[PDB]
């Protein structure tokens, strides 16, 4: 093809059509202006067409994907297999040859579209761990291409990496690459002892360092590049969007709404075990037995957002949450006042502003999680220097948000503790926090996150 | 002793102490007043002493009962055997010799504190499901008593009642008595048939009327006479009460605290799997689904009382219970409005009345129930002849109130009709029903259901 | 058409094919030689046609049903609705619309067979739980039919059965026949009871006698009779098969196979929850426990025939079983010799008649069951008199085998005590009870069941 | 005290007295000849004195435990905290306070006995994972001391490791020994990862070496030692038991007893959910499915030994594995023949051994394990050079027996192939094999490991 800049996604970056707002393609935005940029990833509906879509400012090559090819490819090997295990096993995988196979099958697909779209020499830039196959096979339909590779879930330690009966495939995929990237530094730590041990390969044996210090392996000729980039959001966009008055004044209503409590606390996320959704209730729930929260001034309101319900571990969640939702009221709350209100359901964008402005403790409690964007957005929200986030260690976000109230949600006792201080701390504490963490997120965007990832790997050409 | 008219029950009509409000004990108080009247049973607290307290308007008999004792004949061979046996093996009993074993012991103790309190040819009428033994070990003791037991609970069929290994010595049991009632004449009829088929004894075989045209058992020298009587409340007196002024008051407050809906729907039970709360539930969510109900304007208060809580099968239902509650608002509730608000907790009783004033549908729907008085309780409320009363044909009121709206739980489709029947049904026919549910209750109150059963007691002499 | 006698059955008596040995169509060979004779049933295979097959000494009427019929008429309300319910809801009966539909469906396709089938005038014959619904259905497509419905399942009681939301529906359809017959007085008893309480039928009052003093109910014009006919086998049959020398060979061989134990027990049963078998499991290791049972010296062979494999609640039994069996064997086995021998598959006849003459007890206790044919079968081939039957009172085979050595299965004790009685009865006693259980199974065969039915059938012309 | 080498472990090396044989206290017989020798441990009865017993050879200082230490410290604390954490959490860690503090106590009185024993200068080896407070506390109470340490289980990543709560607690208690050993150089590694991530301390970089090439970690003044030493058995002793007369026959006589099948497949494991008997168990279930494995010639003998039956997880995993026996036999086996057989109990050394000299196949398939010994006494016994291993590559025993198969227990489809290739291996192939297995366990024994230890330890002064 003709296109100088390539992303490589599962998703094009579109809604059912419409170019979808925020996110990735918004970061590439400026470098889409200089280069002729493609964009390359299944549409979302079933058996489509894969012919090409020109935005304009970007051309959009769509992949053909049946729904059995998403149950198996996806919701199978993806999110079953690969999900589960890189996140520290919270449930079992399933190891699954037919999964497998169609997982192979597609991600070939996804760098047949990739070749289609690239012009000779073309940068090359795939995302995420559905497609960790594709950098290898790329590289041998298209050894003119430069690749790289970005993870944005962590890389699981090697005693659990190795479970997986098609780990040599996995690692020599991501070994196709001429950059291999991750959040965290133990992610691309982990991928350097993995080379070493299950490939054989010669690596580097430093400490990576954060958007520098890169880890090397050499595998024959060539070099890969191996980095941390901690991802982040557009900081500046979000400070200003929170201002807006009518946020401000849905922020309001809604503590109104909520029947004007002292506090609210607040949980947002896409449901997931990952999350520790489970860990903040049964914390809540002990504070209120102990008496140590006001169960008469005080409410915690979590917002699931629906996610992978044909994957059976996440109704089995969505279970376990409602179930104490459920009973934390009937004995806590008043008829007309529960302490917890609990939606499954998407938030528009604007609703979910006001609900960061609203919340005087955001409560980010992941079992693990590869970076955690609500953290950031909920900091970048609070210009009025206002509220307290509650954070896990467990998350990419806590190595950069350090002044924020870090647990370890497995510390039940501590999480505790650290509710009740998040809730009763000095309004002046709580702006050395908030003031501290908007300093690191307003100067670490997802613009430095793009150009620093941007700028290594075209350090290898 | 020297009391002439001896009521013997699980538990002494007292509270942790004075003297328990309503119920039994205040239907019987116009006959102790012409009577040296005695109450057997447990204290509620463990390994008391047995000595008499006066009360003047009555001698009280203590059961002295270790927690130990409890454990066994109470929470185990009442709760975990008969209880779930009589109703329709709704959950599974469990057959256990060594709670058969404390059955029989303290059984024996109240016939003891029985014997000990009662004056020679006096007048014992022994209350309910835990103590099915006591009127042949009391006629063996003393043969110069009238003895009278009526069951609260259903009777169950012989297929299912055959079951329990130790079902002679139950029926034994009974039969010591010269009446033995029961709330319906189903259960009547079981009882008569089970004389036949289990004990060989010769019976009436006609149908049993309601109080009234009475069966009968041969045992020997003596008959036992089979009655139907079916037990009711203090309807006057809950029809004056909901008339208070701070009643109406309250029950507007409610109203106003739910967000002024436009409908309320009512639940109000001992948390029991034999009560059919998961069955509301499930019909509520399912209209919510198909839009039937509109989530804006109609909200459902379910208040259960606590229950058992030692007895797995309560904890199980109760964690069902939570979970529907959680899901339901997560899927058609708002932040600051719940479609459901559930409470898992004793409500004070001018609380209760309000909320039956402040309701538009009372949900009672029960898989099986003996009689169930929140039924007979709402309507004695309605003085202004508001509401409906959605009623589970497997109660014993539903044989009175057949004005009521009629559901078979097992029947989801008709529930889920009939909840939008009552929901949306014309003033007039409203009034239509709630003046003829009155014009029932009101007439067959708790005064007529105790003269009832000592007339045919009486009669046996 | 031209058949004067019909029989309407779920399935034809056929193998995928050549015609199924003994059985009911056996039994009727001597009645299809003087009559010109027709059986309606499916084929057992998918979307198969539906032209008559003759085979000369009878016609065969296929009923044409898709793979979904059988799902949702028979796995789902035959098998998931009525079958637990009218088995005293062992498990929990799924009431389910579309399988109603289904079912109503169905049996209107195998009352329209029968109409095709049958001459004016002609006797018809339909069998039981799947097929309910076809006398009413028959007669007002042919009012000139004379119908007998017997269901070899039992009646559950009122109870229970009122549970049904097309409770009245099934009650009509049974109530379309001449004849309705149970096997045992209990279930004719139930029914003329709901005739009164559902239908509001006249009927009559009177215990209803075996085989005699038949019950009645008044339907319009018509009398519906009902009767108990407890079904029985082929004794004689059985009997002389039972004594081949290629029998009896095996037998010893199996002995010998076991390791020459002294002492065998054996359950053979279709897999099912209402066949007790965990009961049997759990009472064997109790007493294994207790060095009740000699483990050295005595062995259990349990050999359950697949069943309904598609229904989640028979996967489940099968998964208790089979634990149970691990279990006992891994405590108290030995390696080369198990102390539990488990099959589950189809046995040969000739084998499971030689696995009868060598054991020295039969386990034999459903929870419930409808006659149960295993009891009576071990019987006809002890003509050595050797052996014992350990036998559950709630079969219908115990209401003519008193002679066995009955139990209540939920009795466990009970159980226990009279595996060891049986296990170490004297040689004496138990050729007096094996000689006693013959002298009535030789006497009331299949052939006097299927007479007394036609007889009972033939008078209500 | 006056002893000069002492070592601790969670029990005395006795069995309820009597000095129990071989394991580590064997090991240690040469060096007692020379040495003052002391051992600290729990007795394994409650409520002891703590009176020095003289064995003549080695005095034993009992630790004095209650059986509420037992359950929160052992059964609590190290077996359902640090037991499936360390194990790449198989299952769910549990974390709780109360045992957390009576680890700490024991442990403290483990060290309290340890400084009674130990003379000035002393050397103190301490034993294992639930002892890992004791050597920074016998530090503080006796810093004249050598001390080493030696963990028996596994080192998790530290991504799982950073999960326990007291985490730094542990590691301080660590890094209080002179030498910190583990079976592996992957163990080691991990702890000096842990060292510089969750201490902040300098440690070495290199690869850690197999009894050699040791790390360092700077404390303040100190080193601590970190080092890889296999564990083995006493090779050459096994290899002579097996060779025993009666040993050979019993083996013979086994494989009468199972009806002389062609081959015997063998699983020998402490239960535990480590094991992968599951693995094993559905391996075998799907060869027979597929036809792969003759059901009439080849029999799986699976002996469990009793653990932890106080654990629920262990309970559990012991209900699956009896359900897949049960399972197994039902579908495949006949009457008299089993296909598998399963024993839960312990065996005597000579019954085992017996069984290792008659197994065609040796499985040993656990999901993670520390080394396993089971996979090397097999190798010891086939001085015949008959047998074929089919080995987990989660064991610290695949590092060293290379020659065996070698499988991913969770590649089923390999483990599968694999049991059909060790099955039908030629005989030369099997020879070969097993001879190189042999010289490296006849070479590398648990003498080689003890002296290596010791050697490492001695140097730290
Ligand atoms: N409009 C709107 N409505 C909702 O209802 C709504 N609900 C949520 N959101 C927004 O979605 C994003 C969720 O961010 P996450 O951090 O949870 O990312 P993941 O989905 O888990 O995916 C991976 O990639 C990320 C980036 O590399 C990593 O942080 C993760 O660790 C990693 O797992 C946030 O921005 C949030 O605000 C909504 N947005
Ligand atoms: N004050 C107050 N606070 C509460 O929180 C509170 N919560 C409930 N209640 C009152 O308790 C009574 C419950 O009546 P039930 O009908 O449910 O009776 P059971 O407890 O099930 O016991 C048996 O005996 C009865 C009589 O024979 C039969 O009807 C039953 O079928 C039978 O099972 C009502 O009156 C209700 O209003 C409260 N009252
Ligand atoms: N050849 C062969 N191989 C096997 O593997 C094999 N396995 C079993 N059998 C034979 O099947 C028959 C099972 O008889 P049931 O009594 O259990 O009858 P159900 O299947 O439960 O069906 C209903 O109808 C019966 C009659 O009215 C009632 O007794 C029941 O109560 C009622 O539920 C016996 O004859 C037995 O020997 C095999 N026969
Ligand atoms: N006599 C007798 N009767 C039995 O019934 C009987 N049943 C088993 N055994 C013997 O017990 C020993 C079990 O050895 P493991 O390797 O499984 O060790 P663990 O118990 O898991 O404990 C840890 O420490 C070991 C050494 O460091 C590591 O290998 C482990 O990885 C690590 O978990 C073997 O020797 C075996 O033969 C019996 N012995």
């Amino acid at each position: 093809g003709d296109s100088d800049f390539v992303v490589v996604a599962n998703r094009l970056p579109i809604d059912l059509w419409k170019r979808s707002p925020g996110g990735l393609v918004t970061a590439l935005e400026p470098l889409l202006r200089r280069r002729r940029g493609a964009w390359i990833g299944w549409p979302g509906i079933p058996d489509s067409d894969e012919d090409p879509i020109v935005d304009g400012d970007l051309v959009l090559y769509p992949v053909r994907l049946s729904a059995d090819d998403v149950a198996q490819y996806y919701e199978g090997f993806s999110n079953a297999t690969l999900w589960p295990l890189y996140h520290d096993v919270i449930v079992k995988p399933i190891y699954n040859r037919q999964w497998w196979e169609r997982y192979v099958e597609v991600n070939r697909r996804f760098a047949e579209a990739t070749s289609r779209a690239a012009a000779r020499g073309a940068t090359v830039w795939v995302q995420d761990y559905q497609l960790q196959l594709v950098p290898k096979m790329l590289r041998e339909l298209r050894p003119d291409l430069t690749i790289g590779f970005f993870l944005h879930i962590p890389f699981p330690p090697v005693e659990l990496f190795m479970q997986l009966p098609w780990r040599t495939e996995i690692t020599d995929g991501l070994l196709g690459a001429d950059l291999v990237g991750f959040h965290l530094p133990g992610g691309a730590q982990n991928f350097l002892f993995l080379a070493r041990r299950l490939v054989g390969a010669n690596t580097s044996r430093a400490s990576v360092g954060v958007r520098s210090k890169f880890g090397e392996v050499q595998i024959g000729s060539r070099t890969v590049k191996v980095g941390a980039f901690p991802i982040s959001i557009d900081s500046a966009d979000l400070d200003r969007q929170a201002r807006q008055r009518s946020i401000r004044q849905r922020a309001r209503q809604i503590r109104a709404e909520l029947g004007n409590p002292r506090r609210i606390l607040l949980g947002v996320d896409r449901l997931d075990y990952t999350k520790g959704i489970d860990v903040r209730l049964q914390a809540f729930a002990e504070l209120l037995a102990e008496g140590r929260v006001n169960r008469e001034d005080t409410v915690f309101v979590q917002l699931a957002t629906p996610s992978r319900e044909r994957v059976e571990a996440y109704r089995l969640l969505r279970d376990d949450i409602e179930r104490q939702v459920g009973h934390i009221n009937g004995e806590y709350g008043e008829v007309g006042h529960p302490v917890v209100h609990y939606l499954h359901r998407p938030v528009p964008r604007e609703e979910l502003i006001a609900f960061f402005v609203a919340a005087d403790v955001m409560l980010v409690t992941p079992l693990r999680d590869g970076m955690n964007l609500v953290a950031k957005e909920y900091v970048a929200c609070r210009s009025d220097l206002g509220g307290a986030l509650v954070l896990s260690e467990f998350t990419g976000a806590a190595a950069e948000l350090g002044q924020a109230y870090l647990v370890n949600p497995h510390n039940l006792d501590h999480v505790k503790d650290t509710m009740v201080a998040a809730l009763n701390q000095t309004p002046e504490e709580g702006r050395r926090r908030m003031r501290a963490l908007r300093r690191q997120v307003l100067a670490h965007d997802v613009d430095l996150w793009a150009r620093s990832f941007l700028d290594a790997l075209a350090s290898t050409r």
